[PDB]
């Protein structure tokens, strides 16, 4: 659990990633 | 955690090869 719980963590960061893509793109 | 804190990097240079492969072809 504890060593895959990680994944759920790089998942997270990477929407994150996906909505500041969005984010900048929907400003300029 | 420290073990799959390399899939983040991996997803992180993936999407560098992503975004050079994009820009060499927006150049030429």
């Amino acid at each position: 659990n504890p060593y895959f719980a990680a994944g759920g963590g790089l998942m997270i960061l990477g929407t994150g990633l996906a909505v500041a893509r969005s984010g900048i793109i929907k400003a300029s």
